[PDB]
C-alpha cells in the first residue's frame, strides 16, 4: 500500500485521515509519495539528564529532563514546518551536538554506524524528508536527509 514505515491515522481533533511513519515517526496529512548503501543527514539534538553524555558545547552540565527535551524537540519542529525557522539555523543555534558548527551536517554514513535507531530514521527518510523526534541513547533527535 504505502511506503516502508508508513500507516494512515485518523486526527483527533479534525477527524481527516493522516499518515504517519513509525520509524521517523513522521507525519503529515499528504499521501506519502512513492535502498541505498549510504545516505547523509543533518540533525538536531537536545540532550537530557539521562543521555549517555549529560553534556554538550552549549552546556557543561546538562540537567533538563527528557520531557523538557521532548517538548524543545516539538517546538523546533513547529518552527521549521511553518517556516518561521529553517532546520539549519535551529541546528547550528541549539543542537547539543559538535555537528552544530556544520549546520548539523553528519555527511554520508552506511549502516551499522550509527546507533540504531538514528539509522533507522535515516534510511527510511526520503531525499529531502525530515523525521519527527527520534530517540537514542544521546538525546531526542530532528533528522533531515540531504542525500
Ligand atoms: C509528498 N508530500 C507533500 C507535502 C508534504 C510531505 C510529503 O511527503
Ligand atoms: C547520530 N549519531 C552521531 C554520531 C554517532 C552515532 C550517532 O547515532
Amino acid at each position: 500500500k504505502l511506503p516502508p514505515g508508513w500507516e494512515k491515522a485518523m486526527s483527533r481533533s479534525s477527524g481527516r485521515v493522516y499518515y504517519f511513519n513509525h520509524i521517523t515517526n513522521a507525519s503529515q496529512w499528504e499521501r506519502p509519495s512513492g535502498e541505498p548503501a549510504r545516505v547523509r543527514c543533518s540533525h538536531l539534538l537536545v540532550k537530557h539528564s539521562q543521555s549517555r553524555r549529560p553534556s554538550s558545547w552549549r552546556q557543561e552540565k546538562i540537567t533538563r529532563t527528557k520531557e523538557e527535551a521532548l517538548e524543545l524537540i516539538n517546538g523546533y519542529i513547529q518552527k521549521i514546518k511553518s517556516g518561521e525557522e529553517d532546520f539549519e539555523s535551529l541546528a547550528s543555534q541549539f543542537s547539543d551536538c559538535s555537528s552544530a558548527k556544520a549546520r548539523g551536517d553528519l555527511g554520508a554514513f552506511s549502516r551499522g554506524q550509527m546507533q540504531k535507531p538514528f539509522e533507522d530514521a535515516s534510511f527510511a527518510l526520503r531525499t529531502g524528508e525530515m523525521s519527527g523526534p527520534v530517540f537514542t541513547d544521546s538525546g531526542i533527535h530532528i533528522i533531515l536527509r540531504t542525500e
